[PDB]
C-alpha cells in the first residue's frame, strides 16, 4: 500500500454503501431461527456478495473486540486455524493473514487482508479486503476477500443486545460448484454467529 488512509477511507465507504443496499436487491440464501443470510451478485468478481444478520447478547465494544484481528478471534472462531499479523499501521489498522479449515471438500484457504476498525453511528464497523502479498505457502490456497466486514450496533428495540450485520464477498478460487460455495458461505456465516454467542 502506498496510501493507507485513502485505502481505508475507500474501504469504509464501500461497506457503508453495502449497508445501504435496499432489500429488493437481496435474495434469501439461508434462514435459521436467529440468523438470516442473503445473497446478491457481486460487482467485484464473477460470484456473490453475502449479507448475514443476527442478534448477539452483548454490547458493541466487546463484540467487536472479539471479531477484530487478535487472540480472541482465533480462539472462538472454530473455522479459523491460524491468525497472523503481517504489518501494523495504526491501533485500528493492519494487514493480517488467517487460514480456514477445509469444508465441503474445499481445501484450506489463506487470506491476506487489510483490516480497519472504525466508529459507525452508535456502534462500530470492522472491515477488510485482500491485498497482494509475496509469501506464497503451498500448504494453503490463497483465496481473495473482496470488500467485507462486520457492522455492530445496539439493537434498535433493545440496546442491551446488539445487531450484528456481516458482509462477505470471498473468491475461493479453483473449480468449485457454486452450490458448494453457497453452502460453505452460508454455513460459515451461521457458525460464526453460533461460535461468537458461545464465546460470550
Amino acid at each position: 500500500l502506498s496510501d493507507v488512509a485513502s485505502f481505508a477511507t475507500k474501504l469504509k465507504n464501500t461497506l457503508i454503501q453495502y449497508h445501504s443496499i435496499e432489500e429488493d436487491k437481496w435474495r434469501v440464501a439461508k434462514k435459521t431461527k436467529d440468523v438470516t443470510v442473503w445473497r446478491k451478485p457481486s460487482e467485484e468478481f464473477n460470484g456473490y456478495l453475502y449479507k448475514a444478520q443476527g442478534v448477539i447478547d452483548d454490547l458493541v465494544y466487546s463484540i467487536i473486540d472479539h471479531i477484530r484481528p487478535g487472540p480472541s478471534r482465533l480462539d472462538w472462531d472454530s473455522l479459523m486455524t491460524s491468525l497472523d499479523i503481517l504489518e501494523n499501521f495504526e491501533e485500528n489498522c493492519c494487514v493480517m493473514r488467517y487460514t480456514t479449515a477445509g469444508q465441503g471438500g474445499i481445501s484450506p484457504r489463506e487470506f491476506v487482508d487489510f483490516s480497519y476498525t472504525v466508529g459507525y453511528k452508535e456502534g462500530l464497523l470492522s472491515c477488510g479486503i485482500s491485498l497482494d502479498w509475496d509469501e506464497k505457502r503451498p500448504e494453503f490456497v490463497r483465496g481473495y476477500n473482496h470488500p467485507c466486514g462486520w457492522f455492530c450496533v445496539p439493537l434498535k428495540d433493545n440496546p442491551n443486545q446488539s445487531l450484528l450485520t456481516g458482509y462477505i464477498q470471498t473468491d475461493l478460487r479453483g473449480m468449485i460448484p457454486q452450490s458448494a460455495v453457497d453452502t460453505a458461505m452460508a454455513s460459515t456465516l451461521t457458525n460464526f454467529y453460533g461460535d461468537l454467542r458461545k464465546a460470550l
